[PDB]
């Protein structure tokens, strides 16, 4: 998973709604710091849909690969408006970026 390639994918597809920094700002979407190994819907100070709050999985590589491929299929009724990233490589690249960025 190429971190630098993941950076650019994040900017293109994710940055309009999400920050990755520790104590970063909530926007349209929750700040993503400390994402890995946390349950869905647990970012402090963000109002989630009941669907995201009660999804009840743990974020990791496996779960992110499935989610980012098709958000609304994984979490029906999410308010995250994003169609998905179809390609495996692109997703692994992005997830590599997040593993690092959301843990610094
Ligand atoms: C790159 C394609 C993106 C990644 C990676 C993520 N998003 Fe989003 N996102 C948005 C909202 C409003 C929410 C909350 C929606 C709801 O509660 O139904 C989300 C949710 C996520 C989550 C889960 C958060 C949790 O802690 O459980 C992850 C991991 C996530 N998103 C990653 C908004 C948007 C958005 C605005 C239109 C875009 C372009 C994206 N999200 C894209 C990405």
């Amino acid at each position: 998973g190429d971190v630098e390639k993941g950076k650019k994918i994040f900017v293109q597809k994710c940055a309009q709604c999400h920050t990755v920094e520790k104590g970063g700002k909530h926007k349209t979407g929750p700040n993503l710091h400390g994402l890995f190994g946390r349950k869905t819907g647990q970012a402090p100070g963000f109002t989630y849909t009941d669907a995201n709050k009660n999804k009840g999985i743990t974020w990791k590589e496996e779960t992110l690969m499935e989610y980012l491929e098709n958000p609304k299929k994984y979490i029906p009724g999410t308010k995250m408006i994003f169609a998905g990233i179809k390609k495996k490589t692109e997703r692994e690249d992005l997830i590599a970026y997040l593993k690092k960025a959301t843990n610094e």
